[PDB]
C-alpha cells in the first residue's frame, strides 16, 4: 500500500556530520532526495547539539521517543532533548497514530569500522526486509550489513520510531566532530538506492520474496574493569576494526598493557560488532556479541 | 650538562586517551618510565577535562602558558584550566626559572593520519635536535615525522613549554574518545626511545653533528565557507589520510556536495599535515600547509 510521507533525519547525535552536512545541503536543494510523485523532507532534529558539535545538550536524542516522554506535559523546565521529542513527534508522528510519516531514515556515523549498515528493529517485516535486500544488492559489491534489533518488549524509543517503517542508518570509521569524504559518499548511496526501492514499489513493482543475513545483538561485552572499576585491558589489535568478522573461543580479544591476551572463550563462533565505539565507553561496552541469522520476506507488491 | 627532572604529561587534552591511560597505569608502576641515575615523573594535567572526557572545561590548557595567564591573581573565579596552569607552573616551573623541570613530555592524539609525530618549538636547539634524530633512526623503519613550530614572537603558551626543553608527543589516527592498541604501542616506543636518549646523554656518550628533516608550518588553510559562513566543501579523498606526502599546483584538495574538485594553486610544493582534525573545525582548519626543511645540530657530549 501507496508510501506518502518519508523523511531524512540527520543530526540526531550533534557530532556525527555525515548526516548533518547531507540534510543542511538538501534544506537548500532537495533535487538528488526528490523522487517522481514522492515528497521526501530532510529535518535536522537536534539543533542545539548540532551548533555545539556534541552528541547531546541534556540526554541522548536516540533514546526518548516513548509514552514516558512523549506523554509527559510540556515545560521549560524538562531537559532540551525531551522538549525537542515532543516538537519531532509532533511534525512527524503521531508516533502509532496513522497519520505519522510513513517512513524515517535517521542517519548516523559510528568510530567503529563497520562500513555501510542498515538498522532493522521489527525482525517480522516483510516491507523493510526487501528494501534492505534491494539496498544490498545495489550496492555490491560494496559491503552492506544489516544490524537487527530484537526487543522482548516490543517497544523502541529511537528517534525514528516514530514512523511506520522506521530505518536506521550508520556508517563508519569516522572519528567523532570529523567530515570524510568517502563516509559521506557511502551513506549518499545507501540513501539514493533506498529512495530508487520505494520509488519503484510505488510504481506498482512486484518483488519475489528474499532473505537477508542479519546481527542480532545477544550481549554487550564489557572491558576488564580493575578493584576501582577503571578500564584494565584494552581492545586487543587482531580485534580491532574486525566488526562483523567471525570472532572463534580461542581468538584474541583484549590487550593488556602489560602484554597479556584475554581470549574469547564461551563456545561458539560470534560476530563483534561495534568494536571500540567512541560512545559506548561511559556506556560500560568494549563491543557487541551478535549472532548471525537469516531473515525471509514474503512478496510484497504495492 | 646533566639532565635531573623529566616529567611525562598525560591527559592535556581530556579525551586524546593514549596519554591518559599510559600515565595512569605509570603512577601506579613506574617501572617502565624509570631509568637508572633518571627520575621522571608521570603527571595527569588536566584531571577534570579527563574524568568528562572533554577536550577542556573552559577552555585549552594548552594554549594559555603564558606571562598573561600565569601571571594573573589566583581566584575561584578564575577559569578551570586557568587555576590548573598556575598549580602546573608551580609544581614543574615556574617557567623560565632555573629550578623548572628540564625536559617534558607532553602526550598528545590526533585524528588525523600523521602517525608518529615529535613537536619541536626552538628551531636552534641542539640538544633537542639530537634528541629527534635518534628516535628517528631507532623507530625506522617505523615513520616519524618532526612538526616544527617558529613563532616570530619567540614565545609560547603550551604545557609542554615550561621545560627547558619541551617535546611534543603525537600519534595519530586515533577518533577522540578512543583506546586503540596500536597507537598505544607507537606512543610507548617513542617515548622508550627518548628515554634511552637522555640516558645515554647522562652517560655521558658522544654524538657526532647531525641532520634531520622537519616540516615547518606556514599556513592554516580554511574550508571554502559559503555566504553564511558555512562550510561549503570537503577535504578531497585524494587528500584524506594523505598527512605529510607532498601536495602539488595540479593536485585535488577539497570536493564540493556538487561533486567539483577544488585544487591547489599557489606555484610550488607544499605537505599538508593536519588534514581532517577534529579539533580544527571550530578553529577554522583544514589543514596546515607546510614547508620541509633541514635543521642541522653541532656535535653534543654531557
Ligand atoms: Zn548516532
Ligand atoms: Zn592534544
Amino acid at each position: 500500500e501507496h508510501i506518502q510521507k518519508v523523511a531524512i533525519f540527520g543530526g540526531t547525535h550533534g557530532n556525527e556530520l555525515t548526516g548533518v552536512f547531507l540534510v543542511k545541503h538538501w534544506l537548500e536543494n532537495g533535487a538528488e532526495i526528490q523522487r517522481t510523485g514522492l515528497e521526501v523532507k530532510p529535518f535536522i532534529t537536534n539543533p542545539r547539539a548540532v551548533k555545539k558539535c556534541t552528541r547531546y545538550i541534556d540526554c541522548d536524542l536516540n533514546r526518548i521517543f516513548d509514552l514516558e516522554n512523549l506523554g509527559k506535559k510540556m515545560s521549560e523546565d524538562l531537559p532540551y532533548e525531551v522538549r525537542r521529542a515532543q516538537e519531532i513527534n509532533h511534525l512527524f508522528g503521531p508516533k502509532d497514530s496513522e497519520d505519522s510519516y510513513d517512513i524515517i531514515f535517521d542517519l548516523h556515523n559510528t568510530t567503529s569500522n563497520m562500513g555501510c549498515t542498515l538498522i532493522l528493529e521489527d525482525s517480522r517485516n516483510n516491507f523493510l526486509i526487501q528494501m534492505f535486500h534491494y539496498i544490498k544488492t545495489s550496492l555490491a559489491p560494496l559491503p552492506c550489513y544489516v544490524y537487527l534489533i530484537e526487543h522482548p518488549s516490543l517497544k523502541y524509543a529511537t528517534t525514528r520510531s516514530i514512523a511506520k517503517y522506521p530505518v536506521g542508518i550508520e556508517v563508519g570509521p569516522q572519528p567523532q566532530g570529523v567530515l570524510r569524504a568517502d563516509i559521506l559518499d557511502q551513506m549518499r548511496k545507501m540513501i539514493k538506492h533506498a529512495l530508487d526501492f520505494i520509488h519503484h514499489f510505488n510504481e506498482g513493482k512486484e518483488f519475489p520474496p528474499c532473505a537477508i543475513e542479519v546481527y542480532k545483538i545477544i550481549e554487550k561485552v564489557d572491558y576488564p574493569r580493575d578493584e576501582n572499576g577503571e578500564i584494565a585491558a584494552i581492545i586487543h589489535p587482531n580485534l580491532q576494526d574486525q566488526d562483523w568478522k567471525p570472532l572463534h573461543p580461542g581468538d584474541p580479544m583484549f590487550l593488556t598493557l602489560d602484554g597479556k591476551t584475554i581470549p574469547l572463550g564461551g563456545d561458539c563462533t560470534v560476530y563483534p560488532v561495534f568494536v571500540n565505539e567512541a560512545a559506548y565507553y561511559e556506556k560500560k561496552e568494549a563491543f557487541a556479541k551478535t549472532t548471525k541469522l537469516t531473515l525471509n520476506a514474503k512478496s510484497i507488491r504495492c
